[PDB]
């Protein structure tokens, strides 16, 4: 997944 939500902040795949 690469998609960045602005929400959660989640941009990376940790």
């Amino acid at each position: 997944i690469i998609y960045c939500n602005r929400r959660t902040g989640k941009c990376q795949r940790m």
